[PDB]
């Protein structure tokens, strides 16, 4: 009767061998670049997910003992929470860290999904920003997906960012009317929220008001940055593109914003004012995200298939009702070094090896009468027919020389 | 400020890398045995976790339309769950599933905790039974633990289950006062669930009566199918010892039911009832869990210790302000195949040299004026101190070349 809550999914066969082949990956790129492993909590202190004062899609509740607490629904704060948790800053800086693992959404029944993240905390040199960029990219290449666009850009310093939601204030107050509930409510509180907000109406004026890009507000240092990443992707052959539109409304962005797209599969940026808002001591910092699904689509529209499941290196066929418990006894004694699988109810030689063949087993075995009154059993290499009949001493070795 | 929630708690370092080799070896002892991997959502209907109709230890809440959501307690429900949805009752029986992963239990600040489930669906057969018990002691004895104590005992089936009721109310009524709140409405509704209580005054009245074990009450086909599973550790010559006291107070639990003692790390048995108890037709099934934290715990108290985190390949030194963005270039070029690390600041090379030492690097690099001249690089295997002068081009091959 009950089924998976929509928005959710039981992961299982190919689905999820997608899934680990991603996380693998990112593993591998990402360790190599000297990331270290970090698992949080999937909960935590809804505090730790709030982003600051500025009137849903967070699933919240509080424990016994009124605790107000959330599932987490993003990477970052939560990474940041523990660098502080763990006293990181004592480390030598900066830290890098990743993780993979479920994220939760509360829209109208993916509210589960899966996301990598990659955080390089403690610094504010451009080369962290140029190296979480060619990190995205190289783990989505490794991945075998091409026709990936990376679009750079940058939101400033937040004096930059003062300056610009004036002139937002200018340009978009004498169309108050135009907008809607909240980016009324944004214009008094943070103007660049309103270029954040998935409105349709809301953008439908952006869009036509044509308002000037953040990019043509960078202050003086910020703009010096900009140049340092740009200088270090170009050294790296990694081929960007300046995007005016993309932009960060929270107030603890800053500088360097990034996407990549193929329909964006992930994207990042500098983020130096989130520790503070935690609670912490100021802690530059610099990563990125990705979805799991997200990617796993693109790869499916690239075609990329699936190899099959590898199937047993042994599957037995008990030919009487005794012989089951035999093929059991027998199947656990090559396990783990081997796959050893065995058929519960008795059938014909015949249809057994049959089904050893569906199942892709490398070796059909078999078990009736005659071998177990001789303590041995038949062996026959399915890939070339060759049938052997050997004792059960020898049976565990005979399969490792021969699935060598 | 704001740190993990009670009972939960970030993983890395080594605590991460040991649930990972818990997991990594449950994996291919599972997989041996033809389990399929699994993964069910952290949350589902409230519903789906629900026991059955008997009168706080449970993460619930409902979403944005009033749906009530559970938090994942347990794996057996979801699995069975799962098994349900996917009609995996089509596949040929029997269904072998496992999963790792956290579960959520509410108590007064783990709450977090991960553990690893093995279910076996579609089947009475006693084999299944006795394979059940034989994988969770050998996860176990593979993963190094020793003075591992299984314990076997069955629940009966439910018309035997009923008798036992009546006796339980014949022994325990003269008796009430003893008991309290809900043990006391325990005994019009299900007897059983009194000697599942955690109530040291429940569980004092009980140690003084001594009353008979449900092992006593066993039917004529339940004692049959548990000589059965008997016979077959026997013949797996795993070490068993029947238990009276393990008792299942649940009225989806049958036959089987076992645990392994080290203090119990896992257990399990029957649970035939589930899946209609769920809105499915009838599944029967076997399976146990054991927690990655009380795992974990055993393997720390009979001493086992991990190795250190292994080093990067190669830890790059800067000896100019210059040569760190030509450090980050060409690790980049060396990444991901190679694992190779970076200084972000100059220093002097004994320093640099120092930091590749503790770091535990296979070779430490030397970036300079001279290099960045010429174009080359100075390379010194720590474990041998042969130091080289290569071009770019050539540090790949001859790195791969070395660590080969």
């Amino acid at each position: 009767t009950a089924r998976a809550v929509r928005g959710t999914k039981d992961l299982f066969g190919k689905e999820l061998r997608m899934h680990q082949r991603i996380v693998a990956t990112a593993r591998k790129v990402l360790e190599a670049a000297g990331a270290l492993e970090l698992v949080t909590p999937i909960f935590e202190e809804t505090q730790v997910f709030e982003k600051g004062v500025g009137a849903k899609e967070m699933f919240t509740f509080q424990d016994r003992g009124g605790r107000s607490l959330t599932l987490r629904p993003e990477g970052t704060a939560a990474m940041v929470r523990a660098y502080l948790e763990h006293g990181m800053k004592v480390w030598p800086q900066p830290v890098r860290l990743w993780m993979a693992g479920p994220m939760f959404r509360a829209e109208r029944p993916y509210r589960q999904f899966h996301q990598v993240n990659y955080e390089a905390l403690g610094s504010e040199n451009p080369i962290l920003d140029a190296e979480a960029v060619v990190l995205l990219y190289e783990c989505l290449k490794e991945l075998g997906l091409r026709r990936l666009k990376v679009k750079l850009s940058s939101v400033g310093d937040p004096e930059d960012r003062a300056r610009y939601n004036a002139y937002l204030r200018e340009v978009l107050s004498p169309h108050r009317e135009a907008l809607s509930e909240d980016s009324k409510e944004r214009l008094e509180e943070n103007p660049m929220r309103i270029l954040d907000s998935k409105s349709e109406r809301d953008q439908a004026l952006l869009k036509e008001l044509g308002v000037r890009p953040m990019l043509d507000f960078l202050g003086e240092e910020a703009r010096a940055h900009l140049k340092e990443v740009e200088r270090h992707l170009e050294r790296l052959s990694v081929p960007y593109e300046l995007e005016p539109a993309l932009v960060r409304g929270l107030d603890y962005y800053v500088r360097t914003a990034f996407e990549v797209h193929h329909s964006a599969l992930g994207g990042g940026g500098r983020y130096d004012g989130l520790s503070e808002l935690l609670g912490g001591p100021r802690v530059p910092g610099v990563g990125f995200a990705f979805g799991v699904e997200r990617v796993a689509l693109a790869l499916e529209a690239e075609g990329f298939g699936l190899p099959e499941e590898k199937g047993p290196d042994l599957y037995l066929i008990p030919l009487t009702e005794e012989a089951v418990a035999e093929a059991f006894y027998l199947a656990e004694a090559l396990r783990p070094r081997l796959r050893a699988e065995y058929a519960l109810a008795p059938r014909k030689p015949a249809k057994g090896l049959e089904e050893a063949l569906k199942r892709g087993a490398a070796f059909a075995g078999f078990l009736g009468e005659d071998e177990l009154r001789a303590g041995e059993v038949t062996l026959k290499r399915l890939a070339t027919g060759e049938q052997v009949r050997l004792s059960r001493e020898e049976v565990p070795g005979y399969l490792l020389q021969a699935l060598g």
